[PDB]
């Protein structure tokens, strides 16, 4: 039972504010981060999202996954995790434009693959893996999490739903292969320093063209010192078909093998 | 269910042998440490000690406590934790040649109090807190555990409280016994030496401390030691258990002292 009684957490400075809840830096046996769900009376949808996100964080115990520490119910639905200093991988590659050596770029990819492999081993799909959700604790240790913001109908309405209405309410595209594709884009950001489709103006094109197998990230933007296995591993992780993308076991294996060759 | 099936962990080079079994550096979604009980037929006594140590490590989820990751039963009773680089606090203060600044010495005391408070909050008694069981992961993050051989001992007496020397059963182990152990750690941090370093043999240190006739020489503290620390150290080394403060009020004054130096 990881429930934290009301009165122990010392809510401090606010970190952000999303469509789900607000996040503060709290005091609880040290520095922690608390996502207070702005629900004085959570709806069953919001309550289920709370029980789902805590139920997933319970099964995680890894160096490269964000350390879950506890949750609260009174007087606000809250989730308490460790407090990490630094910035997100998106902030270092696309906002600050910090130059990482090729040694560290592979190390960040290795730790990310380590955390992702532990999730898939525990039968956990990230569903929203991106460089913004890859926090660099102390600018060294990679911490994977879901810092998201926007986190029944298939029952009483089923006798009247047309067949084509059921082609969109029983398909779950989120799978281990979808997380592999997300990891492939992260490899693109690490090895190119840019976001994919950087020459496209709007997102209306990027959505329809990528989903139809007509648009793929320009792999020629990789650095000159990029290892030839990284560009090949990146391409296999960005295959249009889901089955053609490799699994994280053999992904982490090739990255860790490349890491030991780089001194 | 944190049990790791047989065949996923790649046991590697032997590092040491602590607690019950020997400890190796293993491969399991990254670098991990595995303590395998090398007994093909463990006695129920050894099995119960295994079930107790995992039952306590399950209840731990803190930045300054060693991350438990899983256990094994086939073909050997094993415990899998994270793999941390660096050395123990005992190695840094009495073996290594580097002197830690007073800023970092207070930070090590803060992280130790943070981890110890989290243990006592979870109703967990360490029973054997000492600078040898305080690992400095990456020479920065303090990790508290029950190792044995991290990096003949003899001195494993110096952290036992006076009432712990008048043995009864499993009653002298209490939160006050761990507070006394923390006081000895404060002595090592603020003096750079072990307590009773001027005593020839161990025949005196055991009977004299247990009879309230021997206490660590507080005049051996450094000149730049804050006066708040010397008072907190003395109260943590009181002969009576009730006169020693609790880690809440211990961690409170340490973090309060830390913010006066960090700004
Ligand atoms: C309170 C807030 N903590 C911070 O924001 C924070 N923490 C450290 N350092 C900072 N600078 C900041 Cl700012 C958070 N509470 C829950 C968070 C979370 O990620 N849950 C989660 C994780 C997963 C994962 F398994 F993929 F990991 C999934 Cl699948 C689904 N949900 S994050
Ligand atoms: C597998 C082996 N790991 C290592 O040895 C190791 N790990 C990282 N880096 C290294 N260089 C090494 Cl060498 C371990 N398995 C269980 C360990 C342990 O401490 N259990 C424990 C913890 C507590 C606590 F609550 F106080 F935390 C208590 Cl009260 C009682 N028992 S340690």
């Amino acid at each position: 039972d990881w429930e934290i009684p009301d009165g122990q957490i010392t809510v401090g400075q606010r970190i952000g504010s999303g469509s789900f809840g607000t996040v503060y830096k709290g005091k609880w046996h040290g520095d922690v981060a608390v996502k207070m769900l702005n629900v004085t009376a959570p709806t069953p949808q919001q309550l289920q999202a709370f029980k789902n996100e805590v139920g997933v964080l319970r099964k995680t115990r890894h160096v490269n996954i964000l350390l879950f520490m506890g949750y609260s119910t009174k007087p606000q639905l809250a989730i308490v995790t460790q407090w990490c200093e630094g910035s997100s991988l998106y902030h270092h590659l696309h906002a600050s434009e910090t130059k990482f050596e090729m040694k560290k770029l592979i190390d960040i990819a290795r730790q990310t693959a380590r955390g992702m492999d532990y999730l898939h081993a525990k039968s956990i799909i990230h569903r929203d893996l991106k460089s913004n959700n890859i926090f660099l604790h102390e600018d060294n240790t990679v911490k994977i999490g879901d810092f998201g913001l926007a986190t029944e109908q298939l029952s009483g309405s089923i006798l009247w739903m047309a067949p084509e209405v059921i082609r969109m309410q029983d398909s779950n595209p989120y799978s281990f292969q979808s997380d592999v594709y997300a990891f492939g884009i992260v490899l693109y950001e690490l090895m190119t320093g840019q976001l994919p489709y950087s020459n496209i103006n709007n997102r209306d094109q990027i959505i329809e063209m990528v989903g139809r197998g007509s648009l793929s990230p320009d792999l020629s933007k990789v650095r000159s010192n990029c290892p030839k296995r990284m560009k090949r591993l990146m391409a296999e992780c960005l295959k249009k078909k889901r089955d053609e993308r490799p699994s994280f076991p053999r992904i982490l294996a090739e990255i860790e093998e490349l890491a030991r060759e780089l001194s």
